[PDB]
């Protein structure tokens, strides 16, 4: 049993809700939350501005330490760092950013960095702001996270056509 509340159950491990992603963290603070991140976890917009904008740019100060240590993700990568007030750890996940360019096919290689995690609060990756269409990425999902993923989808018309449309 979990703390998570009124998903509706996709398939074994993926459940799903018209929330915003930044009042699901505060409420439950579960053990992984993830930030739909770009390589240089620069938090500006989307996702990633509302969390990062939540934790009063905590993470953002804490992002920029760790380029500086390790320089840029690989898109299709991630990286764990604090919580702060949102979760344990935060999954910084970059999925690819279509409205730049990346390969769709890395959506798959985004998803696979949810598996080393037994549970998490996420978003749709490469939806919203990255350009890509969320049918296909809660597809993707579906079919590569072996894990317990509670998916947090902002917009209730998105919502409703995401459950509508699942095969
Ligand atoms: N909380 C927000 O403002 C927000 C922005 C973009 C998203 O894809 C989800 C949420």
């Amino acid at each position: 049993v979990n703390s998570f509340s009124g998903y509706l159950k996709l398939t074994d491990n993926v459940y799903i809700k018209n929330a915003d992603i930044v009042e699901e963290a505060k409420k439950v603070k579960p053990t992984v939350v993830v930030n739909a991140a770009n390589v240089y976890l620069k938090h500006g917009g989307g996702v990633a501005g509302a969390l990062n904008k939540a934790t009063n740019n905590a993470m953002q100060v804490e992002s920029d330490d760790y380029i500086a240590t390790n320089g840029p993700l690989k898109v299709g990568g991630s990286c764990v760092l604090s919580g702060h007030n949102l979760a344990k750890h935060c999954l910084h996940v970059v999925g690819p950013n279509v409205n730049k360019g990346e390969d769709i096919q890395l959506l798959k290689s985004a998803y696979e960095n949810f598996n080393q995690h037994e549970v998490l609060l996420a978003p749709l990756l490469s939806a919203g702001i990255f350009g890509a269409d969320p049918i296909h990425s809660l597809r993707v999902c579906v079919d590569t996270v072996r894990t317990n993923v509670y998916l947090a989808v902002f917009d209730k018309n998105l919502y409703d056509k995401l459950v509508s449309s699942f095969l």
